[PDB]
């Protein structure tokens, strides 16, 4: 059923995960970025120094022009283009063809990455955050409307240059995870917004007002590399991580992700870096669950060299690839919930392991929403 979709994701570290798609008639093959942090489907449609290939509207009999412009700004990079529609397929996905909105990228700034091997982006979030407005139906909505594909998809992102993973469209693949799935409500259908109710570092509560954790918002974004935290939360976390690792001293700019830390190969002191536990709101009253991430996740490999992959945000908490790696993440749009489970490619060391645990009791969870 879903075995055809296992391992359909490829990528380079820090440069996102992409799936193979085809657009137009006859089909044009492109590598498309998988992004739960946006809602626009767009592809390079003009020559660019970093593009191996691009979408040629002229060669598609099925292309239709919508005669409207569009731009999308991301935390990293931005592009503008022309709106249109065409037939789209996913070779290593469901056996269907849909007519979907496509943005033909004609100009861009720091969007395409030299050597990334992808030429477009697939925004998997909801219409509310689509550009220019919410009348531009996102791809997955079109897929569900035009076909019998269930309103659900799941992402298994695996870590270590080259990375891989699975995007299971229309269901859940049980051979890809162990233990139970734990679900947190989608608070509002715009980004995939959730609510963090508690934070622990090495078993110690950060003891901040839980509103700070979701200050503005908290989202699940496969398009973002880092765990991005609101300033106050970032400072609290960094202070604690500095304290646990204090046995060693690191250039101050390491903590800002500006310069690397290097250790002799096989000598990396993982044990001085703490585990981080994020408690998410559960499905029943006063009930949370926690996901625990290891330093191997937020110390992204770049002698063995690493970059601190926890950074500041002015748009709320962004749970990026460092969080999603090692877990099987289910985007259950039909039941307005996001599931977490330990992935089959989960990260662990000799004494510590990434985990999804519950149930936990957490009082006044509704107070944590901004
Ligand atoms: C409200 C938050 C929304 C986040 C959301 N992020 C998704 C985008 C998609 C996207 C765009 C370009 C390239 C990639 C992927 C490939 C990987 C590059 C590394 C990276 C990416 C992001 C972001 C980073 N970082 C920060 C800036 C460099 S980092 C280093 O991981 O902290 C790195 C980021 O914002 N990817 C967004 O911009 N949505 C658009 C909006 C109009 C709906």
């Amino acid at each position: 059923s879903f075995v055809e979709m296992v391992d359909n994701l490829r990528g380079k570290s820090g440069q996102g995960y992409y799936v193979e798609m085809t657009v137009g008639s006859p089909p044009q093959t492109l590598n498309i970025l998988v992004d739960t942090g946006s809602s626009n489907f767009a592809v390079g449609a003009a020559p660019h120094p970093f593009l191996h290939r691009y979408y040629q509207r002229q060669l598609s009999s099925t292309y239709r022009d919508l005669r409207k412009g569009v731009y999308v700004p991301y935390t990293q990079g931005k592009w503008e283009g022309e709106l249109g529609t065409d037939l789209v397929s996913i070779p290593h996905g469901p056996n269907v063809t849909v007519r979907a909105n496509i943005a033909a990228i004609t100009e861009s700034d720091k969007f395409f990455i030299n050597g990334s091997n992808w030429e477009g982006i697939l925004g998997l979030a909801y219409a509310e955050i689509a550009r220019p407005d919410d009348s531009l139906e996102p791809f997955f909505d079109s897929l569900v409307k035009q076909t019998h594909v269930p309103n659900l998809f799941s992402l298994q992102l695996c870590g270590a240059a080259s990375v891989g993973g699975s995007m299971i469209i229309g269901g859940i693949d049980h051979s890809l995870y162990t233990g139970s799935l734990w679900y947190t409500p989608i608070r509002r259908e715009w980004y995939y917004e959730v609510i963090i109710v508690r934070v622990e570092i090495n078993g110690q509560d950060l003891k901040m007002d839980c509103k700070e954790y979701n200050y503005d918002k908290s989202i699940v974004d496969s398009g973002t590399t880092n765990l991005r935290l609101p300033k106050k939360v970032f400072e609290a976390a960094v202070k604690s991580i500095k304290a646990a690792s204090s046995t060693e001293k690191f250039p101050d700019g390491f903590w800002l992700g500006e310069q690397l830390v290097c250790w002799q190969a096989g000598t990396t002191p993982w044990n001085i870096f703490p585990v981080i536990s994020l408690y998410l709101m559960g499905e029943v009253t006063n009930q949370s669950f926690r996901i625990t991430i290891l330093p191997q996740q937020y110390l992204r490999p770049v002698d063995d060299c690493y970059k601190f992959a926890i950074s500041q945000s002015s748009t709320g908490t962004v749970m990026g690839a460092v969080i999603m790696e090692g877990f099987y993440v289910v985007f259950d749009r039909a039941r307005k919930r996001i599931g977490f489970a330990v992935s089959a490619c989960h990260v662990h060391d000799e004494f510590r392991t990434a985990a999804v645990e519950g149930p936990f009791v957490t009082l006044d969870m509704e107070d944590c929403g901004y």
